[PDB]
């Protein structure tokens, strides 16, 4: 829907790694971008290899628009 804060999504299970928040569930603190994870980080939900994670900085959403932007 709307992401960009270095939020990565596991294409293997659908988990979302939070960099600024850190993988508190895996052991990684916040203030850390996914690109800085360990050389072999595993998903805390599906245990997949960090290489299975993929960023997602895109915003898609639009169901109603009764206006013309000014
Ligand atoms: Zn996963």
């Amino acid at each position: 829907m709307e992401i960009d804060e270095g939020k990565y999504e596991c294409e293997a299970c659908g988990y979302i790694y939070e960099p600024e928040k850190g993988d508190k569930f895996a052991g990684i603190p916040p203030g850390t971008p996914f690109v800085d994870l360990s050389d072999s980080f595993m998903c805390p939900a599906c245990r997949s290899p960090k290489n299975q994670f993929k960023s997602i900085k895109k915003v898609i959403a639009g169901f109603a628009e009764n206006q013309k932007y000014g």
